[PDB]
RNA sequence: GUUCCCGGGCCUUGUACACACCGCCCGUCACGCCAUGGGAGCGGGCUCUACCCGAAGUCGCCGGGAGCCUACGGGCAGGC
């Protein structure tokens, strides 16, 4: 038997292919489905992805932003049906795969440390030219 | 005999006494009221210095791996 195969099979019905690829350092807007009273709505979360744990279907990514003076980090499973869409708002360039270190930097230092990844920007504009 | 004790007469001298020496008056200790100083400290106001971070905005640089406008030796966006 192939135990790994069986797993991926069970998993397969929930796998998404529709979301955009993104790298740690990028700034992103995640439109998340949320429930309150009594309705469900779409609530946006916009920050830098500071980490990407990979485990196939169980890959999860972590996003950090400052909201009204306090730092907030959000963790999302990448194939969560509760995510409507993810919009890349900016490509950034880390030299490092996990970016825990920006937790201790000023807004100025971060801007210096994570410069726009101009390469993937042209690259994003190279597409976005449909036929 | 008039030194002494009581009372009085005259001159004089001292006085913070004049309710007039059966006058006045000082400080502690006890009690009560009020205010003030000190006092381990507690709380508040204002202020000074050094550094970290830093909105809007002006000003300066850039405006390219790069957008929009051309009025293209430019401008705006945008970045520092
Ligand atoms: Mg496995
Ligand atoms: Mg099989
Ligand atoms: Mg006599
Ligand atoms: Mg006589
Ligand atoms: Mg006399
Ligand atoms: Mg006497
Ligand atoms: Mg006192
Ligand atoms: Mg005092
Ligand atoms: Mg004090
Ligand atoms: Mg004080
Ligand atoms: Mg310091
Ligand atoms: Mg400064
Ligand atoms: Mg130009
Ligand atoms: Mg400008």
């Amino acid at each position: 038997m192939n135990r790994g195969a069986l797993i991926k099979l069970v998993e397969s019905r929930y796998v998404r292919t529709d979301l955009p690829e993104f790298r740690p350092g990028d700034t992103v807007r995640v439109s998340y489905k949320v429930k309150e009273g009594n309705r469900t709505r779409i609530q946006d979360f916009e920050g830098i992805v500071i980490r990407i744990r990979r485990n196939g279907f169980n890959t999860t990514f972590t996003v950090r932003k400052v909201s009204y003076g306090v730092g907030v980090e959000r963790i999302f499973p990448l194939h969560s049906p509760l995510i409507q869409k993810i919009d890349i708002v900016q490509r950034g360039r880390a030299r490092r795969a996990k970016l825990y270190f920006i937790r201790n930097l000023s807004d100025r230092e971060i801007r210096r440390k994570l410069r726009a990844d101009r390469k993937r920007i042209d690259q994003d504009r190279a597409a976005e030219r449909a036929a």
